[PDB]
């Protein structure tokens, strides 16, 4: 089971990795194995100093505080979160122009953008008059709870990988991993999308044809943008990988509606299992959010990104042919 | 005792009511009395059906958590803020341009507004990697802290003074009372008074005197404004009051800076007392901040700011005479 578990991280660079497979054979550590694997590919441990077992130590504390119960917002969600951030940075066309710690801020963020996820929505959280709606005053409330709760981790025994960064380079990750995880609440969708076509349609390369990003705003806008995607990309996914994530994510509205039909209060969209479309809703999230934020992606990178947005274009067209 | 308290309650319609000695002829509850005598001269008690009993009860419950050892952010502070905004309220070019419901959470959010103030500003807390900054993710940490305990009092035994709010009236409350809590993060005051400048230079008044804000968005920053007006009236007020809160806030700075000393941290502006000059801080304070956000707020209901204007110019003279 070791050597089979190796193999397949052996496509840790790849789009399509088999995260549901490396999850079973790593005994539900996806998110261990995954980030691990991906700080020694891209050297991590060496640049920034992290000792192993503290970087294990941290991994598992963290997966660990992902629920098992929740069948989307889990560790494999955030492993695929992580491992999708990092190809995406391996892009050609950001070829050098993240630092180390950009680099470190990104992966990290990833890992911990959705822990300790209840499995239901902010404006859940805020209808119900949850304690952490009333902790984070209604605003970005899961997003603020996930950045609160990864960085606490930090400051359990033989978890702080951050030990050996300077204070200016900690100071630095810090805000960078804040803007990105707040940049994950889908309320700011629309707004992180207009940003990215603004910066597509006024977009400069250097003269090694890799993206120009010369002051901070436009750098963790791409970042922002970059884990946003990776968060947006199951319907990327070969076929086989995106119906399980559909099946997970129904699965976790299907209750959350169950708990709003049980208080009496309206049913958020798609979580009602009586009247629901799943092939109209993916369908319908495809037309009007994936493939549009991916488009733009394809367009900052191009052409980097057209077999993710040729992968996308098919699955819609699988999709949409169910429901004849 | 409660005769002589009586006297001076008279004057809560007027700019420069003795509070400190309201805070002494009270046993030390100047936000309990002051709150319940402006919402009697306001109706607000009959038109939002609030019991008079869970006001009170709210009202000590809410002071006691303002903290006895702190010299300037305690619960005096939270009663002047209380007493000025409800003043501005009465400005003529703002006649009932804000509902019931408006003038509500703009006293609401004044009352709360600095609560369980530690004494030491957001950039301490972040630079400390305090608690409340982990919580909140560096990003209005105490505004947002002295929100939610505000709010969370209110589920004490017989404190929810909104009971009787139809659920839309508390979910309209809620989001009001956010907003203008959120913006008395002096981190913000550039950008908040931007914003009232360009009202200014948009300004839409009637011939009979009035306002005309239509859009949440320019009313909700008018009370933004208001409120942050209200917080830095210090200066604005009678002379021996803005000689009090002085010496109360210089030494409650003092004392963050004898923490940055020990700690070995960079003392902030005006926090060391081996290297302050408290009369030039003032005037600087005057200058650069509190005159260009009072004449700007003299502008939009000009001339009804003349006055408290004046006495600002007055003070900032006064204050630089004390400069050999
Ligand atoms: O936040 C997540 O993790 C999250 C995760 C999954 C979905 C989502 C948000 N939002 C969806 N829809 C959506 C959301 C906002 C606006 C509009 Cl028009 C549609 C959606 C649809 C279909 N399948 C999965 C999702
Ligand atoms: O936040 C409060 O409660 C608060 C309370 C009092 C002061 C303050 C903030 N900020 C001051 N200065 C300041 C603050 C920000 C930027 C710049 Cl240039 C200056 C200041 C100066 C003099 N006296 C009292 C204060
Ligand atoms: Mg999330
Ligand atoms: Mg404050
Ligand atoms: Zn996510
Ligand atoms: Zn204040």
């Amino acid at each position: 089971q070791e050597d089979v578990l190796a193999k397949e991280l052996e496509d840790v660079n790849k789009w399509g990795l088999h995260v549901f497979r490396i999850a079973e054979l790593s005994g539900n550590r996806p998110l261990t194995v995954i980030m691990h694997t991906i700080f020694q590919e891209r050297d991590l441990l060496k640049t920034f100093k992290i000792p192993v077992d503290t970087l294990i130590t941290y991994l598992m504390t963290l997966e660990d505080h992902y629920h098992a119960d929740v069948a989307y917002h889990n560790n494999i969600h955030a492993a695929d979160v992580v491992q999708s951030t990092h190809v995406l940075l391996s892009t050609p066309a950001l070829e050098a122009v993240f630092t180390d710690l950009e680099i470190l801020a990104a992966i990290f963020a990833s890992a911990i953008h959705d822990v300790d996820h209840p499995g239901v929505s902010n404006q859940f959280l805020i209808n119900t008059n949850s304690e952490l709606a009333l902790m984070y005053n209604d605003s970005s409330v899961l997003e603020n709870h996930h950045l609160a709760v990864g960085f606490k981790l930090l400051q359990e025994e033989n978890c702080d990988i951050f030990q050996n960064l300077t204070k200016k380079q900690r100071q630095s990750l810090r805000k960078m991993v804040i803007d990105i995880v707040l940049a994950t609440d889908m309320s700011k969708h629309m707004n992180l999308l207009a940003d990215l076509k603004t910066m597509v349609e006024t977009k400069k390369v250097t003269s090694s044809g890799v993206l120009l990003l010369d002051n901070y705003s436009d750098r963790i806008q791409v970042l922002q943008n970059m884990v946003h995607c990776a968060d947006l990309s199951n319907p990327t996914k070969p076929l086989q990988l995106y119906r399980q994530w559909t099946d997970r994510i129904m699965e976790e509205f299907f209750r959350q509606g169950d708990r709003e039909r049980e208080r009496g209060m309206e049913i958020s969209p798609m979580c009602d299992k009586h009247n629901a479309s799943v092939e109209k809703s993916q369908v319908g999230f495809i037309d009007y959010i994936v493939h549009p934020l991916w488009e733009t992606w394809a367009d900052l990178v191009h052409p980097d990104a057209q077999d993710i947005l040729d992968t996308l274009e098919d699955n819609r067209e699988w999709y949409q042919s169910t429901i004849p």
